[PDB]
């Protein structure tokens, strides 16, 4: 599924995203944009042979099962093929944890360097929230 940028904002703020440790609503849309351009369905393999899923490109070293990481984890107890879902549920639980792993946003690398310090309001900016 490819989300509209207000309905991805609804879904995010629906499922407790809003604020999740401090983080407003607009940085998750920010991330969600630059990771996956919305699209649910994202995959992108990197070089380590690890895989990032979804809307928020959680990656199979350490958050999810994709049965083909050697030596990976799967912390958030679940198939990355959950993350490809048209239900965000799978993902935002999941970026719940990472974001409570220690580094904060800065664990999504496009966050860092393409939200991080700017104004991420202007992601929700006009959305009936
Ligand atoms: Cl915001
Ligand atoms: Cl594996
Ligand atoms: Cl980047």
């Amino acid at each position: 599924k490819v989300f509209g940028r207000c309905e991805l904002a609804a879904a995010m703020k629906r499922h407790g995203l809003d604020n999740y440790r401090g983080y407003s609503l607009g940085n998750w849309v920010c991330a969600a944009k630059f990771e996956s351009n919305f699209n649910t369905q994202a995959t992108n393999r990197n070089t380590d042979g690890s895989t990032d899923y979804g809307i928020l490109q959680i990656n199979s070293r350490w958050w999810c099962n994709d049965g083909r990481t050697p030596g990976s984890r799967n912390l958030c107890n679940i198939p990355c093929s959950a993350l490809l879902s048209s239900d965000i549920t799978a993902s935002v639980n999941c970026a719940k944890k990472i974001v409570s792993d220690g580094n904060g946003m800065n664990a999504w690398v496009a966050w860092r360097n393409r939200c991080k310090g700017t104004d991420v309001q202007a992601w929700i900016r006009g959305c009936r929230l």
